[PDB]
């Protein structure tokens, strides 16, 4: 029988008030003989009729997936709050619950350091620009490079590892052009995160 | 019926010739009513008979379990040679056999780059010093700290993370008191990969 899968949203679309976050109910392997999918969706117990559900599309494995999107007000997925996906099927005797909500804890302010390429690495034709972020709770979160306002998109970041004091921390690699490193142009690290004020922090480096 | 786990060697094992790198073949489930366990260990398809097999140990669940260990040459090994074990048991229809070599792909050297401490970090009663890890493949790798002739302990390695480049990174990050990075002590990162000279390369920073 059909099974199902609930989605949180991006962290960034929950930090940023003008994204728009979304919860989404993905529900699998609907049969050809039963295709028939009903959403029901909860915030805190309390039923909601805005979501949007897309129409069944047809898969190479022959069964149906059928998409639910539930738009989320950003404060009520910040402050916990649970969203239940109920989804019915006539070949499923009982309907399948799932609830998904934001990683518990409390809260930990990350701290941001950029570190600039050691000496050693100056020989090479690119130079590795480093952004720490550490002593953050829970571990959602989003890191972003940019130089003149601009993405610099040829970076990489580590996930999130616990550190021993319970809270977590990552490391994220801008690769640059030595010569933009050398010339004095300016990058920045920007982070997201709801233990920092306004959600949002950015850090710069240069020579 | 039982079941067979087939571990491999540690990378630190097989890198450093000080130490002994071991494949050991692990079955459970094994029953009271057919307990003999026969093991046959193969190196690329060629029968060897130097493994060690421990006596049978019953556990809690009323079934046995079975260990057998074999030691391998740190060449064999990293020259990418199959480890099979095959384990007969009268309640299996046939011989369960079990293989495994080392991650496979061309070597590529890491570099190793020490960075210091975020002059912001510099407020706080604790310092992060970070060792970069990039452009090593595989991602099988050992990454420890040292100072004064003692291990720190107050470390933590990232996850190797792929780059773009087909190479994976990661970073380690050793946190210490504040008054030793002060103090002039001086802290070494040292990697040890199989594609490094002698498999092992260290790099030092000092304040
Ligand atoms: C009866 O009891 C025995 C003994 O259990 C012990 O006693 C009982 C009474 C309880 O009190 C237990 O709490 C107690 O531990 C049971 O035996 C267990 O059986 C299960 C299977 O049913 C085995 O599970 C496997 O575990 C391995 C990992 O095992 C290592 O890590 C464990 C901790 O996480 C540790 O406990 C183990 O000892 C072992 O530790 C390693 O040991 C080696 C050798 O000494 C050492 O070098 C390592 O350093 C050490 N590592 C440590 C300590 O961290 C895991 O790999 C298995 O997962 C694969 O298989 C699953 C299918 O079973 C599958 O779902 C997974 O996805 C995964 O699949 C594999 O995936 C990889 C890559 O994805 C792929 O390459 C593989 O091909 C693929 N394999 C497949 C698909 O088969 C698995 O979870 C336990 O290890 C074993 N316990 C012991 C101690 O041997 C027994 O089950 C009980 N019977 C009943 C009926 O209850
Ligand atoms: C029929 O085909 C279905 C579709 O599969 C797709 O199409 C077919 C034709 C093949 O080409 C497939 O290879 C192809 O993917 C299958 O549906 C899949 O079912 C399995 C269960 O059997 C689902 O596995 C579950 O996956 C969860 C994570 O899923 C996310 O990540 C996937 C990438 O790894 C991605 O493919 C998914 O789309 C989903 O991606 C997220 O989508 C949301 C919605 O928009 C986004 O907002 C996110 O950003 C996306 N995130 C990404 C991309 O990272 C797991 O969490 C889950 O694991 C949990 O439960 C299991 C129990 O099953 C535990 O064991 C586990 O430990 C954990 O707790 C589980 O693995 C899979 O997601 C389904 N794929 C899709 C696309 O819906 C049918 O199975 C198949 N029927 C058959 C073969 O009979
Ligand atoms: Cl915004
Ligand atoms: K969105």
């Amino acid at each position: 029988g059909p099974s199902v899968f609930l989605f949180p949203p991006k962290p960034k679309d929950t930090l940023m008030i003008s994204r728009t976050p979304e919860v989404t109910c993905v529900v699998v392997d609907v049969s050809h003989e039963d295709p028939e999918v009903k959403f029901n969706w909860y915030v805190d117990g309390v039923e909601v009729h805005n979501a949007k559900t897309k129409p069944r599309e047809e898969q190479y494995n022959s069964t149906y997936r059928v998409v639910s999107v539930l738009t989320v007000l950003h404060q009520d997925w910040l402050n916990g709050k649970e969203y239940k996906c109920k989804v019915s099927n006539k070949a499923l005797p009982a309907p399948i619950e799932k609830t998904i909500s934001k990683a518990k804890g409390q809260p930990r302010e990350p701290q941001v350091y950029t570190l600039p390429p050691s000496r050693d690495e100056l020989t090479k034709n690119q130079v590795s620009l480093t952004c720490l972020v550490k002593g953050f709770y829970p571990s959602d979160i989003a890191v972003e490079w940019e130089s003149n306002g601009q993405p610099e998109n040829n970076y990489k970041t580590t996930p999130p590892v616990l550190d021993s004091d319970g809270s977590f921390f990552l490391y994220s690699k801008l690769t640059v052009d030595k010569s933009r490193w050398q010339q004095g142009n300016v990058f920045s690290c920007s982070v997201m995160h709801e233990a920092l004020h306004n959600h949002y922090t950015q850090k710069s480096l240069s020579l």
